[PDB]
């Protein structure tokens, strides 16, 4: 359904892109979004889909808008508007200066220092999961590895039982790729219904888990409030259950379809880190945005106070203006440019944990299962939203070609 065109939006800037069900989704989600970068498409367009909103299509504008928080506010970061209005997670729903004090505490529970403490656990789980699958000669990658690996590690640090995964995963997914059964607001309240008692429980009897640290934390010298802690932990759950999980599947789908690249990493393991960065660019998957704090002329386009603008983190690296032959994957690419982990004051705090999980996966999987492919006749389906993903990824391989170690 298309919303009536606002009086200030000129017809020549209309491009009805649906971020939750893009026209060319069958060609791959990144490819579907890339249509926004075709020759005849303006740098900034307006779509009448999902209530109506602007979409910056080039890395230059995306980066600029993310840096200018005075005009582009995070107060309402999601499309549709009802979702952005209900969205109140900390620190993502705040703009500087207020945002910074909470960011410092968040970095404390998901930052590099935390990764170091989880290193052995992360390594051990990846190897354990892969070894268990190796002899089967097949797997449903999304549910057999992409989900359990990142999620179990997260539940470990958050001190939450693994049996709670199904429910929490469902809720998080409704906030990024809603199936229609729940509005963002309904999913949020369900998430908070789960968290509130745990936070109070851990404020009374503090543990060493991430929820306890946040719950009993301080924000620039003063005690964090119960609601602030709740809004912070809400973000942690979403990010721990619906980010790396999706990216791993895009990366493995690609490797399953390209023996050449698998071979390159097998022969030269030292290239894994660089490969991780090139895959992060090519298979970027996030797209959220901002709301205009006032009327503002941006790159020749008149934006009105309250207008929502989608700033696809995914598009910057796919922009041929930033990377030549953007759809081509080259692990030796000289200057890999992207905004996969965001840009500006809200730059991803968990990117170190994400990269570690990606690199460990690449290394340990290729060491045990060097040769694999997409299951016979399988047609991989992608899903689009605030965070895009892969519906299912059935893989097959000959056990005789694997190495247990
Ligand atoms: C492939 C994996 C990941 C991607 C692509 C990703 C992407 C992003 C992006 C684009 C933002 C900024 C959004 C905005 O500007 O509104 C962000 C923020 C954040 N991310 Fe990540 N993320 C990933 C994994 C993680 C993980 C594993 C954690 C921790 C468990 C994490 C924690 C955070 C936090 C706390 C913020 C909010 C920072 C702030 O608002 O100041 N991220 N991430
Ligand atoms: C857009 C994001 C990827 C960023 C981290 C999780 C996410 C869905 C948010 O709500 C903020
Ligand atoms: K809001």
């Amino acid at each position: 359904n298309l919303a009536p065109l606002p009086p200030h939006v000129p017809e020549h800037l209309v491009f009805d892109f649906d971020m939750y069900n893009p026209s060319n989704l069958s060609a791959g989600v990144q490819e579907a979004w890339a249509v926004l970068q075709e020759s005849n498409v303006p740098d900034l367009v307006w779509t009448r889909c999902n209530g109506g909103h602007w979409i910056a299509t080039r890395g230059q504008l995306i980066r600029e808008a993310y840096e200018d928080y005075r005009h582009f506010s995070s107060e309402c970061p999601f499309i549709p508007r009802e979702a952005g209005e209900a969205y109140d997670f900390i620190p993502t729903s705040m703009d500087p200066p207020e945002q910074r004090q909470f960011r410092a505490l968040a970095n404390q529970v998901v930052g590099m220092p935390v990764v170091d403490k989880l290193e052995n656990r992360i390594q051990e789980l990846a190897c354990s999961l892969i070894e268990s699958l190796r002899p089967q000669g097949q797997c449903n990658f999304t549910e057999d590895y992409a989900e359990p690996f990142p999620i179990r590690i997260f539940m470990l640090l958050a001190g939450l039982p693994e049996e709670d995964i199904p429910h929490l995963k469902y809720l998080t997914d409704q906030m990024t790729r809603p199936d229609g059964s729940m509005t963002f607001a309904e999913a949020k309240e369900a998430l908070y219904d789960y968290l509130i008692p745990i936070i109070e429980q851990r404020r009374q009897k503090p543990g060493t888990d991430a929820i306890s640290i946040v719950a009993n934390g301080q924000v620039n010298g003063r005690p964090i409030t119960s609601d602030e802690a709740k809004r912070m932990c809400g973000l942690l759950l979403v990010v721990g259950l619906d980010t790396v999980v999706n990216f791993l599947s895009f990366s493995m789908e690609f490797l399953a379809k390209s023996p050449e690249h698998r071979q390159e990493l097998i022969e030269r393991p030292e290239r894994i880190p660089a490969a991780c960065e090139e895959l992060l660019r090519r298979f970027s998957l996030v797209a959220d945005g901002r709301i205009l704090t006032s009327d503002y002329e941006f790159h020749g386009v008149q934006l009105k106070k309250g207008d929502q603008i989608l700033l696809p983190q995914m598009l910057s690296g796919l922009d041929e203006r930033e990377n030549a032959c953007p759809m081509h994957v080259d692990f030796s690419r000289q200057k890999v440019s992207h905004t996969t982990f965001g840009h500006g004051s809200h730059l991803c705090l968990g990117q170190h944990l994400a990269r570690r999980e990606i690199i460990v996966t690449l290394k340990e999987w290729l060491t045990r299962i060097p040769d694999f492919s997409i299951a016979p006749g399988a047609q991989i389906q992608h899903k689009s939203g605030i965070v895009s993903g892969v519906q299912a990824l059935p893989l097959v391989w000959d056990p005789a070609t694997t190495k247990a170690v």
